[PDB]
């Protein structure tokens, strides 16, 4: 059986709180109970941690070495910050899909850069949850090659 | 009446499964859409296809697809970091559109880090392959499908 | 040997008078290029005009206006900011021109207060709409009509 | 009827005197006198003010709220330093026309840069004085339309 | 009853303990107890939290959502740092006003980039323990209109 | 020579515009309302405190000058100079006397072009963004650090 | 089997030996082409040419001439700063490349210092004139007589 | 307070890592390792030796706040922090104890962003790209400074 | 009979009157009345303006033009911003030498920028007072010739 | 008969040393062996000198002034850091081309920057030794021009 | 037997001469000496050459070739401008430690470019004549290997 | 040990090529004559000059390594060096010799490279644009410095 692991980083614990008839009303909660469900459809074991604490999310990369056979991140602003993050990842060499539910292009530009992008097999932005459910179907696409 | 979306395709990437196969894979341009082509039947959308090696071909076809057209899947390929004029036919349809690269295009050159497109698509697909055109697909009719 | 000017257009001026009519406007290129027409016979001067969303196309125009042609006016669009195909084409034909542009475009992105053009024009009109068309006309005759 | 502010910058007061036979005979009082003679036979009350002082033309454009329509302005090199000029045209809300007699763009990449054009109604540069009596038509045509 | 909660930012908790002599003697929970007595003359609860950990000031503006009407944040690094800082201010809409007791502006040029100026109702920096009186008025002024 | 402070208030280009532009969605507020204030509260902390708003660049600078040895401390909304004026910083260099700048508006919020400063480096400190009482604060600041 | 050259020429060199020929030269494009034609023919080598002032043919033509083609000189003209399609075409097709300027083109502005496409080039020649041409061909044939 | 110097190693994160990736290609020594033979090396020369790696910054900022008044030397490889952690910075300046940073690899022959760092101006000195024995050298250099 | 134009900007007028002790006694009015005197043995008429304002020094520039020979000028702070100024020398055409007493490149890195010295005859920083002697010596020689 | 000085910058004289499998065997002493022949069935009268010393180079080219036609330079890395030698062949007025064997493009982003590309006639890299040919065919007909 | 060239560049001649009381009394050849008996314990022939001339540390890297196993290099001001340095340690690939006596990020921001860091083994900086030694031993036990 | 100034003149690469180069629209004036003409102005002052010209930079810098206890004032044209020699500003950085920067053209007219210097913001005073005047006014400089 596969195994993946799903982080979520800062503040998406806010998801679907601030003004949701301008912002939406999906919420963290929400897209993990429906990628939950996907997943055990595929037969994918998903295992998820969202954290506001970089060492969080660090350490469970590292407890994934050995056991976990893809990552899906929304790293939240870590991505144009944590160069330990994207050590981390570097570090446990397991490929992952880096996802945004905006357009993180469409905001200031110090938005643009990142430490994990070009890095990441992959990036999905913009498309809201439903970019979750793409990356777990381009992981386990992936994984069902090899 | 049932959703019609276009598909664009940029310059070079006729050349898809062509270079060094057992290197680079196999899959050509015209199996990535005939393959979309079914995908779009089963989701009871119509789609339309063009691929040039010519800004202004792509250009045009955004122009004709005034009032006909719902929303736009573009792999604008190495325009993306150089035609101020598609990001204007773009905009100057209001046609939303996602923009999809089959490599992930952060992890090449530093110059092909800039897009005159990426700040105004609905959003964009890299690095996943052939399958970004399908989840792309999907994300434009799950769009179309609430408003 | 009355005067000829070439009226240039770039891309996406076609589209001119079609997004959102009463907000943006209704004034199309059509409209512009015939009362640009007939104030140009009334200066008892010849006006040719081409609009292109091909780049070769306005480069091909340039290029045959030689030894017919004694002032271009331009409106770029787009390519003012990416093309430096077309400033060769300009400077390789030694036409003098005036560069136009409908709306203000150094109220909008920073990336399009970069030129490959108005360093080489004789001078620039922006901002004031299918006036600026006019202008540039008079402008021209008047220079032309001193020399 | 319609009230327009001329204002004109630095060392425009020099027009006609430097190498004339390089780089033109007109003057500035020149230029006024026609501008004044067309405004007069567009029914346009014209005003003027040349300057040297950053404060004159400031002082110029808050003495023009309430009682002007446009201001087609001139701030030679102004353009590319006041801060407080930029300020004072917003300060008021008075549209303007930024005209330039020279193109200049063919110049030093130093000038390039403006604290005004991005605020400006439009911009007329390298067509010498022909560039005011645009100017001027296009306020009128503006003025016209509400 | 308006309730403003101030959070100290890294390193904020060693105020008062290098070469005092030079640099004051002033520390953060004088300056913090200080405040809640200003605070009492106001009407206003003020509730405080000093944390080396980002994380930490990130949940504790998260839990302020509901219940807290004014933020007052001396981020120290972190406001050069920080996009996860300020993304949680715009996340929960509460205004916040930015301070710093010495002039960051003074000081080496890569301490002028700040994540949260630009969306903090104002600065005040340079201004020692003052900065934190005056923006708690401040807060209040704003507050009571 | 008193043992009474003296404090210069500054006040740059176009802040004469105060309470003109927009009211109903900018405020009525004018100069002279908020000069006034700053004056009835500096009387009730027995301190004198002179004023002068300018658009021109000289004025301030001449003012400047012309506080050598009677002002202990200047208070300063520079506006639009802040960003452009080396004169002015090389006037409050020359003189000496320690000030604080203060800004209306949060500059921050604005165009990029506004981050920079020819002042903010050598001020004591900087009040932006908090209206008009941004000058309250900053003669509060003022007395304090004379005071000690 | 001889050799096959590809020989292609960026926009406006059409009007080479045109502007001020006392000044800059009388040296025509078709000139050039019919001398390196006959130096090739004296190589016992196959020389085609193109010069277009469309990216779309440029590229076209790099992709047609897979299979068929051993090398190609190239003086892509102002499209060299430009590009990034014209730099895909020639990473895409695989085939090396030397890029050829018949002026020195750091002698002029700033912005013609930048290339997509000398960095992937096996070399370049500026500032030669027309002899850059013969030389880049007498190059790419030593360079095949070789491997 | 006694007259043993004490050496505080702080280790940044990802070095827990160290001996997992790639074994073969890059090698199996761990951070436990490198470690005990500093502790020995320590003992040799009579010096007290303390250490902590941490994923999280806010931990390693409190080590360098708890080090005050006991710690004559700091001894840190920041691992990724370098180059973004202007708080350690501000922490190794507010306890104002000296110190020597270290990396195993050589961080300028990798990404350009590598270059940058907040904490190598205000270091007593670098020591990169030499591997463990890094470690100790900068001990031997901090001893050889007290020492004086 | 060679007429220079002395001009002096901003601040210059407080020279010798900040911490002399330290940065020296000189003043202005010292400066231009030694050269006013070194003038008079070299036949040159001396004409000499310091301003704080802009357009004052624009006007003097301007009111050169057809009876001055050279112009010498200390910019001070105008020459990092000014403009306008480079374009009152520029369409009045009469050459000139900037001078500076200290050495503007030993100071913020923004001092480095200048509006002037590009299009100077020539530059001379650093050297005091003796700067404008020698500014005037070289404006004497070049007319000379 | 036409005199030309052909310069060669620090490091060449290891040409064909490095790795010569994977770099290529030609040595300097051939390449120059080569241009002297070359040279010489052209009735071209060639000098040359390889110098590691920058001042070796400077002092050369202040020593052609008067009788050398034409300068082939390979300036190696001096032509990324000196101005001294920009000066030198400025002052002396001699047209030079510039040699590069590899082409300096495809390597470090420094390499892209040049004291002396801007002021030659042209410039020839990435061609090998066929590059020193070339340059010298290039310089014979252009003086034989006029 | 190993043998480690050691190469001084410009200035380092004069350390030990400027402000000794401020800035230490180390002189060169006190260093190379230690350094020259710390390389005897440990069966290492070590040559030295410090120059001010960029040709002769260039000419002395390549006559190090087919001979020498390692080098240890002070390039002083020369990391920051000598590629002409950098290619000649390319093309002779013997490895080599690049060492400061100083902390040359403390510095000028000019400093921190190097030709030479991102090609060396390792960089040591900032912990004055110990860097040499320890630079030593980093070569003797990679060489030992 | 003398109660005479000793001044040194040091003049960088190419200076040697003066008077030769368009002598009609340049000049005929030689750096020998230059030399000649201060060494009569050093001795009408009273004062020592010696002169070195070079297109090495280690010649100019064992020249400043040698003025140490002997030299008062060093008054260098460094040429193009000024732009790219770190090396020699660090030799005048290790000597502690005030100097004076002499260039015979405005060097700020030219390319925009040519703003950039190593020894312009170390130098004591910098004269630009004068021609050979220029180095009669740095020795006059000098000297006036000396005598103060």
């Amino acid at each position: 059986k596969f195994h993946i692991l799903l982080l979520n980083g800062p503040n998406l614990n806010l998801l679907g709180t601030r003004e949701p008839e301008k912002y939406g009303y999906t919420t963290l909660a929400e897209i993990v109970s429906q990628l939950e469900i996907q997943a055990q459809g595929m037969d994918v074991a998903l295992s998820h941690l969202q954290s506001n604490a970089e060492h969080a999310l660090i350490d469970s990369i590292h407890q994934a070495r050995g056991n976990t056979d893809f990552i899906l991140i929304n790293p939240a602003a870590f991505t144009h910050t944590s160069v330990a993050l994207r050590d981390a990842l570097l570090g446990v060499q397991i490929p992952f899909i880096e996802i945004h539910l905006s357009n993180v292009h469409a905001r200031e530009p110090f938005r643009h850069h990142s430490y994990l992008s070009d890095i990441a097999v992959g990036v999905i932005c913009g498309l809201g949850a439903d970019g979750y459910n793409f990356a777990l179907q381009a992981a386990v696409n992936r994984l069902s090659k090899s």
